[PDB]
């Protein structure tokens, strides 16, 4: 586990008042001011002797003033050599990517003066406080979820975790309805996506940070999808996100991905045990789950669709993941799908 607080107090590299700088630097291009202060990190710490929470920290930090070199068109760590082995070193220690992710971006970024931001636009407080608000809720869902396998529809304890998630997934819907109300679709293509391009390390490329690297997939895969689709789009994206996730939630991921779904092995006990009125009741409480995660993704979708319409994309047609909105579409599609199975096998009642 780790702890929020923990990570958005530090400030490892001392970066603390180039962030006041950095939103005035992104706007005046000052690219050699940028790469000057990854050639001074690189010769001012020994990585080596971090700790975990420090490693963490440092990718948040320094994945953001590399993040603004990439806006302008150049690969950092090709301008900054030495950054291969310091960025090395961090991802020994985090066992995380050597780039920072909506974790670093949102939950792992301070509230406050010391907020670390690429630009001045309050559009972009609408990219932090929707991730923010998102991952911790959804991060306490998972815990839910995943003791559901092992309980009985008929018991109340049942019904009653399914409750919890679903309150903890609502979370999701408070964070994307911050983004709605505060980040104007125009200003985002213009001025917010160009930074979160991938970036070159090591002989690979590691997308940016992204709305989609809040764990919310995780609660998918355990809830709905499991093993029953394995040639999806879906599946392909979450298979490339696994070692993305911060290490606790990667087992999680992966065993899931393994096994059937919560809901395919609940419809499987519902229909062959004896149907009363707890197990009614638990299994309309995987229902609401479900349209928790509906009311994220339609206005979501909404969303995505306003910003890359032909008035608004900039020069831009895809997510950090390189997907266009018909990736949104198709898990939205498949989750009103499972909403109708789960009202097919409760109309009787
Ligand atoms: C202007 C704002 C936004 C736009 C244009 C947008 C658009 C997109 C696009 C194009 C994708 C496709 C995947 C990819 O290519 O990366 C995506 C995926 C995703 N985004 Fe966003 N998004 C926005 C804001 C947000 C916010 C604030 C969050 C979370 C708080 C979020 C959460 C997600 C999730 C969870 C997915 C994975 C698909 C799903 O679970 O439905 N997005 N988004
Ligand atoms: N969710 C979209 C747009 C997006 C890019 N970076 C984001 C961040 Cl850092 C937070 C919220 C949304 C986004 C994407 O995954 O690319």
């Amino acid at each position: 586990g780790m702890i929020s607080n923990e990570i958005s107090k530090l400030d490892p590299l001392n970066l603390d008042a180039f962030f006041n700088q950095l939103p005035s630097l992104n706007q005046n291009l000052e690219v050699s001011l940028l790469i000057d202060k990854l050639r001074e990190i690189t010769k001012s710490y020994l990585p080596t002797t971090f700790s975990i929470n420090d490693a963490l920290a440092a990718t948040r930090d320094l994945g953001m003033i590399m993040s603004s070199v990439r806006k302008l068109g150049i690969q950092p760590v090709s301008a900054v050599s030495d950054l291969e082995v310091f960025l090395e070193t961090l991802s020994e220690i985090t066992n995380m990517v050597p780039r920072e992710t909506s974790y670093h971006y949102g939950p792992w970024n301070p509230i406050g003066e010391r907020e670390r931001r690429f630009t001045h636009f309050p559009d972009e407080r609408g990219l932090i406080e929707g991730v923010r608000i998102a991952i911790p809720g959804i991060e306490l869902a998972i815990r839910e979820i995943n003791q559901l396998s092992n309980l009985s529809l008929n018991d109340p304890a049942f019904e009653s975790l399914a409750k919890s998630a679903a309150l903890h997934v609502y979370q999701a819907v408070d964070g994307i309805g911050e983004t709605i109300k505060k980040t104007d679709p125009y200003v985002f293509s213009h001025e917010l996506r160009p930074f979160f391009d991938p970036i070159r390390i090591g002989g690979k490329s590691y997308i940016g940070a992204g709305g989609g690297q809040i764990p919310l997939f995780v609660v998918d895969v355990k809830l709905w999808l499991g093993n029953h689709s394995p040639n999806s789009e879906y599946v392909s994206f979450i298979k490339d996100s696994v070692f993305y996730l911060p290490p606790e939630l990667r087992p999680i991921c992966v065993d899931s991905l393994l096994e059937p779904s919560v809901i395919n092995q609940k419809f499987a006990e519902f229909g062959s045990v004896e149907i009363t009125d707890q197990v009614i009741k638990g299994m309309e409480s995987l229902l609401s789950v479900i349209q928790v995660l509906l009311k994220f993704r339609k206005p979501h979708f909404q969303l995505a669709q306003r910003t890359l319409s032909k008035e608004n994309r900039g020069n831009y047609t895809t997510g950090s993941a390189g997907y266009t909105n018909s990736f949104n579409h198709m898990v939205l599609e498949f989750t009103i799908e499972v909403e109708k199975q789960i009202r097919a096998v409760l109309a009787p009642y």
